[PDB]
């Protein structure tokens, strides 16, 4: 098509308290054999993850996509899994297409990405029919997640939530915990595990761990979202150190 771009200019829009993702997308991508990355973040404030925490948290959109825009990212990713997947099936398609309008009507060229919408594309990617997660949300939001994913096609087998609802406390989840819920899991039959739903509970060190260990492919909504990125930018998805989802184009 055309000119090489140089530095891909990744455009994050994010709850205030989150800091994993801002550590997590930049560590995941940094070891793209072919491409560099810069991030550029927006903040829309929460720090409780429940209906009205993400409800005032959602209602700052408009907000983040007007300061982001400005940057002139390639792509913009809506970070907040739940944040979408509380709002019932379809949610994503919404929330990506009221970004994309208010992009052109501001006459951004910007694309659209959303962590909840992601996560569909990786595991249709992986060609997974059954899939078991763990969450850090409280039961209820799981249970949301659980039904939108079900909505998408999705036989959701098994799942966790640790019920944590307060954001900083969910950054600070040790990879033991995350490790205990996902062995706790019956994984017999299921094509893949998504070991963190949310962007803030920490997992990228144990997706290579865990893929042995469990001898199915595993992706979290973060390196969901890295595939997704890099299918949106038209490069090669061959990533190391992040699963079998980031290395689709290992062959190629």
């Amino acid at each position: 098509q055309g000119p090489a771009m140089g530095i891909r200019r990744i455009g994050l829009v994010v709850p205030s308290s989150n800091v994993t993702v801002e550590t997590e997308m930049p560590a995941l991508l940094s070891r793209h054999p072919g491409a560099e990355f810069s991030f550029h973040s927006t903040r829309m404030r929460m720090h409780t993850v429940s209906p009205e925490g993400l409800a005032a948290m959602n209602a700052q959109r408009e907000r983040c996509v007007l300061e982001i825009a400005d940057a002139a990212p390639e792509v913009i990713l809506y970070a907040c899994l739940v944040a979408v997947m509380v709002g019932g099936p379809g949610e994503h398609h919404r929330v990506e297409s009221a970004v994309a309008e208010q992009l052109a009507t501001g006459g951004s060229q910007a694309l659209v990405r959303s962590s909840a919408g992601a996560l569909v594309e990786g595991l249709r990617a992986l060609d997974a029919q059954r899939v078991a997660l763990v969450t850090p949300y409280m039961r209820p939001l799981a249970e949301k997640v659980v039904a939108y994913l079900e909505a998408e096609g999705f036989t959701i087998s098994d799942w966790r939530a640790l019920e944590v609802a307060d954001n900083t406390e969910v950054g600070c989840i040790p990879g033991e915990q995350v490790m205990a819920a996902a062995r706790s899991l019956d994984l017999s039959e299921v094509d893949a595990l998504v070991i963190s739903c949310a962007v803030q509970m920490p997992s990228l060190p144990l997706v290579e761990t865990a893929e042995r260990e469990f001898g199915i492919p595993v992706l979290s909504a973060a390196t969901a979202g890295a595939y997704s990125i890099l299918r949106s930018l038209d490069l090669p998805v061959a990533v190391p150190g992040a699963g079998r989802l980031l290395r689709q184009d290992s062959a190629v």
